């Protein structure tokens, strides 16, 4: 599979439709092409719709029936739950700012504190990857001064996941909602 550098976000999307044309996913190739796209704010401004109070999920492309590509917009101090990814691949590329990713193991059945296994700072243009076999994660914009924007690819698409209570490991199902689709706010 000949991987070329995406020239623009639209070019990236076209390449992703090629990489997901089939039934399986070459994770390292997808991550490499996502990393190789150099974030250009003008190309994704349409999708980068923020909310004052929490991070937003903005659908960019529905894929070929095979993936959701979305842009998440994180105000200062906004972060996620500890969550899984519903048996899907998750790629996360930073378009602007920085995000802290904290990794957790799947809890045991016993109620116990969830102790982080590691953390890392994801920086502009870097692409991280996670799936349920790797573990769970929390993603947070810990900046006090800089909003963050990330590009997420989920394959297959999913609209529910679990949030985990860090104090006990207990999980609850959450339905994920789109703040916008294709540049259009969807209340
Ligand atoms: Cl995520
Ligand atoms: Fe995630």
């Amino acid at each position: 599979t000949e991987l070329l550098k995406p020239r623009t976000l639209a070019d990236l999307i076209r390449i992703l439709h090629e990489l997901f044309a089939g039934d399986e996913v070459n994770v390292e190739e997808v991550q490499a092409v996502l990393e190789a796209y150099e974030s250009n704010p003008a190309e994704w401004a349409l999708y980068a719709k923020f909310d004052q109070y929490r991070y937003t999920r903005n659908l960019v492309d529905q894929g070929n029936g095979k993936f959701n590509l979305m842009i998440l917009c994180w105000g200062e101090g906004h972060g996620s739950s500890i969550h899984d990814h519903t048996d899907s691949h998750c790629f996360l590329k930073l378009l602007q700012g920085n995000l802290k990713e904290t990794l957790f193991d799947w809890p045991d059945k016993k109620s116990n504190e969830m102790i982080k296994k590691s953390e890392r700072t994801l920086r502009e243009n870097q692409c991280a990857y996670i799936n349920d076999s790797i573990g769970l994660h929390r993603v947070e914009n810990v900046s006090h001064t800089e909003p963050a924007v990330s590009l997420h690819l989920f394959s297959p698409p999913f609209d529910t996941c679990h949030a985990f209570d860090q104090r006990t490991g207990h999980k609850n199902k959450v339905t994920m909602t789109f703040h916008s689709k294709f540049g259009i706010r969807t209340p």
